[PDB]
């Protein structure tokens, strides 16, 4: 039975791809490695749709209880937003394809965040040991990724919906989690998903770059500077995260770190802070480079 | 004695109007529906107001308990808040007596919340289990709908000190309000009051729209995101709302409701999503209108 | 063993000084007045940082425990921040001793943040208890400062970055903090710290101000609201916050009048509710005179 967190190995791959994507124009190359990354993202996503369709099939009240779960239910988000991810990589080479992925994740992350997330403000199952970085991953990613993925089909204003529910639940949930992590923090085999925390800025600057055109105005820096900041942080941090030894959870920062390369690359073209740019694309990519290596030497 | 709460009746009615108001040039017909519900909603207010002062008259320890209480005292705000609608519907027949109405519905939310608010940070009478949904009525809906009323007499830049007021007091408290419900919830009781979570966003919006102009840019679009998630949220919740049996209680809804519609008005002007706005508009007029029925049925 | 609170007195005098700085095209005579406050802020300046060096050079035990609480290590964020405001005033007179000042401020403040306040994300020192308004001045305030500070030497988007940075880590840290005041409060000895909580909405219009020249719009008249709010919380509570007596901590609310007063004085240049500038320019300027005089009579 697959860990529904391998998603996430997909999804950082699938979301660096599109970082590369927009350097074609300025460095013809660079589409070559979009294209590898996008095709291997998609690959992976395949065999683990595959096997996400044998655990539904035979292990089905392992998939019931990380459902029911206040705290792992988080993490089913991973297969839309991987969805949707594959259908923008596509959408170069097959834009029916892609709008199929993308509404059909459209659909399911939404679905998904209405019955479970609701179903939460019943009580009584959450819990105050259940405030986890994953939870942004069905409240936030999931809205932010269906608003760049809707850009691309020329849906801007519906975009800007998702956009919006996204950018405010993050707000609305992100308080009570920093509190929490101030108080009882998280038991070691948890640390890892301190890496969601670096997602949401970035991951909101890049959903927000996709449905203004790539503009930078003000917006777009203020978000920067708060992602920085949760950078900072958390390379601080990274000796504790990894106290109890490196492990494939670290695979979490990858999506903080893909929407960081992606942000940068809107930051480039509209030559704003180019140095600023250029090193936050360069250490996006070397840290998903050793995740990969790291991967690879694990398998 | 009248209950404080009965005062979400005319509310309701009075912030239809206002929608309907809005649609008069695109189908007079709306101008006579607007008439009517104005003058209803104001029938009401009159006498809900006659009521109250009797009760300030005789049953003035109750008026003294709940204002003490942590909890019920938000329920207050109820009145300069339907006073100020009545003052914008009035408006359309006489200017100076609206804004009498406008002008005593301002100074007295903002003194009421002075008070009893800042009270509120002194310590130790707020207990964890006071998190109620109600709270937005002073904090928040009180300061939007005395932007918008100031907005209607044109005074702007005041109105935009009033929104900012209300918009950053609703991001403020929403985390807490939030995470209250995923851990204890509420009582029975009290789960109408959970109406009162559509409110912000659309109530945001609409009074954004009246200080703006009704231009149709980018924080409306948020705003209505966050709205509509909040929406499909409660629906899905509706069935346990009413779990204990249908109530006078559900006229909590009434405000965002009629707040949605308001809203939905704008965007149909100004051409932005229309077919939202249009199963906004009527989606939200049917359920006051099964509210409207509900409630003549019990009387 | 100088108290770091004590930085709180030039801090609050350097930003007056900038406050009446703005004023001077429209009435020469504030020059003076500026210039005045600026040499005293400065001077204190020096004096309070050579009795702090000699501090860490023979009380340094004391310094590493107020590092190491979690609750009193806030303030010595008081030491980049002030550092800035003097860098701010020596601009009108030597821009390369400014500069210099600006980036050590700058960096201090962003080191110091990233070390300590992350430490605080590792968990089990933090307490419930632990969550002060001081908190405001690592977190938020050092960001706005080195905001505006940097838009003054020309680095406009570097600027925007740390203002975002403080912007919402403002907005994702006074959550929890008002939820805090509202249930446990504070014991009396803290209670003049409640003078930080003005601070935010007018420390940030102002370094808004700072990097978009001046020009008042929307967010500008939006937090100016939430600003004006907050003064009326905080003036219904004085009589309890100074309940055991009048004493030193009061410089607390220095640093949000000084901030009022600077907004104050853009307000006034853009023709935007200059009544309400005058009057918040005024009542600021006599209440941080209260606390010299005050302060005066201690010594
Ligand atoms: C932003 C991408 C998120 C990274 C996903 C990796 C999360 C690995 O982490 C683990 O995942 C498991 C799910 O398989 C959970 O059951 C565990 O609780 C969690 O710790
Ligand atoms: C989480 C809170 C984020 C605040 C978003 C701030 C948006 C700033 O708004 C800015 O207003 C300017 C007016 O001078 C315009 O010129 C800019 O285009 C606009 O982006
Ligand atoms: C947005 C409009 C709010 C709807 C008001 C209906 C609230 C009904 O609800 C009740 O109201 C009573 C007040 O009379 C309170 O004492 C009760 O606590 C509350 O449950
Ligand atoms: C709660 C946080 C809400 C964030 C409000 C986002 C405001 C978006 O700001 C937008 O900036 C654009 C610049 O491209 C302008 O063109 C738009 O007019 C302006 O509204
Ligand atoms: C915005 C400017 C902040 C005002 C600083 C005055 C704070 C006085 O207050 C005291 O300061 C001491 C530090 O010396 C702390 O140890 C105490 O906890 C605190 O109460
Ligand atoms: C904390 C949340 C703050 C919300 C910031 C609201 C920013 C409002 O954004 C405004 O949009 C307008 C579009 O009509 C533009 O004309 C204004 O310049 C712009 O400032």
């Amino acid at each position: 039975p697959l860990p529904t967190g391998y998603f996430g190995i997909p999804l950082g791959l699938a979301a660096l791809s599109l970082a590369w994507f927009h350097l074609e124009n300025l460095f013809p190359a660079a589409r070559m490695v979009s294209d590898v990354l996008g095709i291997v993202a998609s690959a992976v996503w395949i065999l683990f749709i595959l096997m996400y369709a044998y655990k539904l099939r035979y292990y089905f009240e392992e998939v019931r209880a990380e459902y029911h779960s206040p705290v792992r239910f988080s993490f089913i988000a991973l297969i839309p937003i991987t969805t949707m991810l594959v259908g923008d990589i596509l959408y170069r080479w097959n834009p029916l394809i892609a709008e199929v992925l993308i509404w059909i994740g459209t659909i399911g992350q939404l679905l998904f965040s209405t019955l479970r997330v609701s179903e939460l403000w019943q009580g009584g199952v959450f819990e105050q040991k259940s405030t986890h970085p994953s939870f942004y991953l069905p409240a936030v990613a999931a809205n932010f990724t269906s608003a760049s993925s809707l850009a691309l089909l020329g849906y801007h204003d519906l975009g800007y919906l998702f956009f919006g529910a996204g950018m405010i639940a993050w707000i609305i949930f992100e308080p009570v989690l920093l509190q929490h992590l101030r108080i009882s923090s998280l038991e070691p085999q948890f640390r890892a998903t301190m890496g969601i925390v670096l997602a949401p800025a970035f991951v909101c600057v890049s959903a927000y770059l996709s449905i203004n055109h790539g503009e930078v105005d003000t917006l777009a820096k203020i978000l920067w500077g708060y992602g920085f900041l949760q950078l900072f942080f958390l390379l601080r941090l990274f000796p504790w995260i990894v106290e109890k030894g490196l492990n494939i959870g670290l695979w979490a920062f990858s999506f903080g770190l893909a929407s960081m390369a992606n942000s940068a690359t809107a930051f480039y073209h509209g030559n704003v802070l180019q140095g600023v740019s250029i090193f936050a694309f360069v250490f996006s990519n070397v840290m998903i480079g050793l995740l990969v290596l790291m991967t690879i030497y694990k398998l």
